[PDB]
């Protein structure tokens, strides 16, 4: 049977989120550009209430919640890209929302199929490895939890506990499936790589994100509020490497 920890995982993911794109009109940069930030104006809020019902999360520090968001929202975003994209459309087309969906033919007509091919490994790689949603569940967990200050957080010890204990249950969501000690070892060895890996590709969303958001008057692609103060709070020394990136391997 599942983990009831996954279990309540699965309970409280954030509901369908609509981007509100008006698909009856033509696309522009600016239009395409601007609903993707609205809609991630919309999941960031959803990470947000997500965490408040995430085991363990409100028993940090304020101040480390607040940081541990802003460090991770973009990880976050894609990852659950990654994996809508896999469950609705076979991880063939980028599945922003159910009103914004681009198939490969709408990535290369936008005026950034660059970043549409980036962030469409994600799912390709969801696809290959045949990642349950209880791996999915829990490997997202670990992704809010896998960046800290170079000085450390306040509540230190509470989040060490907090991050041993997912990747406690990741390894149980890897053992519902693949029966056997060499074969489990080695899932984990996968899963908690990708994670590794994701950090350079994030980096490269990170940096084209800086320099949309410099540049966002020129091209017409407004930020939302709460977008703005998490890129504006820790973007450019997330960029710099000023944080602690957690790997789980050398
Ligand atoms: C890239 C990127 N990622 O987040 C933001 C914000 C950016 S950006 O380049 O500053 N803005 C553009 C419009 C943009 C591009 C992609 C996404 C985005 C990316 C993602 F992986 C999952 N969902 C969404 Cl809505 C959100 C916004």
């Amino acid at each position: 049977l599942i983990p009831p920890l996954i279990n309540l995982l699965m309970s409280i993911e954030p509901d369908v989120i609509y981007a509100g794109h008006d698909n009856t009109k033509p696309d522009t940069s600016s239009s395409l550009l601007t609903s993707l930030n609205q809609l991630g104006e919309r999941q960031l809020l959803s990470v947000v209430k997500w965490s408040k019902s995430l085991p363990g999360f409100r028993n940090l520090h304020i101040d480390d919640q607040i940081t541990l968001i802003q460090y991770s929202w973009m990880s976050l975003m894609v990852f659950g890209l990654g994996w809508r994209s896999y469950k609705h459309v076979s991880g063939q087309m980028l599945y922003f929302a159910p009103d914004l969906i681009l198939n490969e033919q709408r990535m290369k007509e936008s005026s950034f199929y660059s970043l549409c091919l980036t962030m469409w490994q994600i799912p390709q790689e969801f696809v290959k490895l045949q990642v349950s949603q209880e791996e999915f569940l829990c490997m997202k967990v670990l992704l809010l939890l896998n960046t800290i200050p170079l000085e450390g957080l306040r509540s230190q010890t509470q989040f060490e506990e907090m991050r041993s204990s997912y990747i406690r249950e990741l390894i149980k969501a890897i053992g519902l499936r693949q029966k056997g000690v060499v074969s489990s070892s080695q899932r984990f060895y996968q899963l908690t790589k990708l994670l590794d890996n994701l950090h350079d590709l994030v980096k490269q969303l990170h940096l084209y994100c800086l320099n949309t958001f410099i540049q966002s008057r020129a091209l017409s692609v407004e930020f939302p509020e709460m977008m703005s103060e998490v890129i504006a709070a820790q973007l450019p020394k997330i960029l710099a490497g000023m944080v602690k990136p957690l790997l789980f391997h050398k």
